[PDB]
């Protein structure tokens, strides 16, 4: 039976909160967060992986114009690696792909997709695998102004996915079930870069509509 609550931050599987700046690279931060979690799990080492590597090199995506996490995992697989942040640092603008194998810090051997809309499957994946890449509607002002508690807004549109983030856990706060979400808008946003988002409230903000994780 799956745990009632999980928090990968307590297990050392989660790197510090990043800031994607003014680039549409949410998809790359989400992807690297999932990879970071599997690397820790598999090798015992927590290290920052390179979103810039993805932005510059995942040619099926649109760099700062946006992308899909699935495309990112496929690239890392076909490329036979992803660099560390140190080897390929974040610039926040698309540049030419300059992958450096010497800076390779992780590998990927495929990915899996959570069954569409299923929060129970997403819960079990978070428990069984580690941090999961997810897409949400983050367009509401209520989302932007989040500070604490469990975020729920009826105006959220699960058919208008427009942001990629990382589910690092789940639980309950004061009677409200939640997902522990790591955002990529810096430490000053939300609750030190995180938001608790409502769980089992009919797939609020489309949290389980386009979720995936890498195999390592
Ligand atoms: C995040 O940083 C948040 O804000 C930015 C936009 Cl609004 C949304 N976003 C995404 O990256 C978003 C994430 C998903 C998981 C919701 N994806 C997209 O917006 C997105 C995906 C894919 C493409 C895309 N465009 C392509 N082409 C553009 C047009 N030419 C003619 C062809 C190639 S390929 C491709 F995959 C664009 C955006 C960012
Ligand atoms: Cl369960
Ligand atoms: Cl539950
Ligand atoms: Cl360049
Ligand atoms: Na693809």
């Amino acid at each position: 039976r799956a745990p009632d609550s999980v928090d990968y931050r307590k297990k050392g599987y989660v790197t510090p909160v990043k800031n994607q700046g003014q680039c549409g690279s949410c998809w790359a931060f989400s992807s690297v967060g999932a990879l970071e979690g599997q690397l820790k799990k598999k090798t015992g080492k927590l290290l920052n992986l390179s979103p810039q590597n993805l932005v510059d090199c995942v040619s099926e995506n649109d760099g700062c114009g946006g992308g899909y996490m699935t495309n990112a995992f496929q690239y890392v697989q076909k490329n036979r690696g992803i660099d560390s942040e140190d080897a390929y640092p974040y610039v926040g603008q698309e540049e030419s792909c300059m992958y450096n194998p010497t800076g390779k810090a992780a590998k990927c051997r495929g990915y899996r997709e959570i069954p569409e809309g299923n929060e129970k499957a997403l819960k079990r994946a978070v428990a069984r695998v580690g941090p999961v890449s997810v897409a949400i509607d983050a367009s509401l002002t209520s989302f932007q102004f989040y500070s604490k508690g469990v975020y729920y807004d009826e105006s959220c549109n699960s058919d208008n996915l427009n942001h990629a983030v990382l589910a690092v856990g789940y639980g309950i706060q004061k009677g409200n079930k939640h997902w522990i979400i790591k955002n990529s808008w810096g430490e000053n946003w939300g609750n030190k870069g995180y938001i608790l988002m409502a769980r089992n409230k009919n797939n609020a903000c489309g949290i389980a509509n386009l979720a995936s994780f890498p195999k390592m």
